């Protein structure tokens, strides 16, 4: 067992949102785009296979998925469709997710709090906090 198993396996739901449309805006994501991926409900599924961890982010906009090892750099084509090069890592038990691309960078980071499982995604100043519930 793990600490990241412990803390973030499995299937959770989305249950609030703040300043997720601003976020968007702050990374570039056009109008029509925000305002079908900010109405979305998604659910996220994080999993555990050896060194792997895979995250997956469903709902009636779009279905994605990244699967990466900690420390380890990969190329990401976002839900707005960005090309990013993105490395996880977890810093002390928060999972800190940056990407790079033109010379920009943000981060999101997926920390326990109480029963949630709460996201927050930073640019230049911009922080949108997302609260997911387990399933
Ligand atoms: O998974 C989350 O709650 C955290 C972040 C997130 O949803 N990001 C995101 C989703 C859809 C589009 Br379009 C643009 C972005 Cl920046
Ligand atoms: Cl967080």
């Amino acid at each position: 067992g793990s600490h990241m198993c412990d803390a973030f396996v499995g299937t959770w739901k989305l249950v609030s949102s703040e300043n997720f449309d601003d976020y968007m805006k702050e990374v570039g994501v056009g109008f029509a785009t925000r305002k079908v991926a900010g109405m979305a409900k998604p659910n996220m599924i994080i999993s555990v296979n050896g060194d792997v961890i895979t995250i997956k982010s469903e709902s009636t906009f779009k279905n994605t998925e990244i699967s990466f090892i900690l420390g380890q750099e990969f190329d990401e084509v976002t839900a707005d469709d960005r090309k990013v090069k993105s490395t996880i890592t977890l810093d002390g038990g928060v999972l800190v997710h940056v990407q790079k691309w033109d010379g920009k960078s943000t981060t999101i980071k997926r920390k326990r709090e109480d029963d949630k499982l709460v996201v927050e995604c930073v640019m230049k100043g911009v922080t949108s906090t997302r609260v997911y519930e387990r399933a």
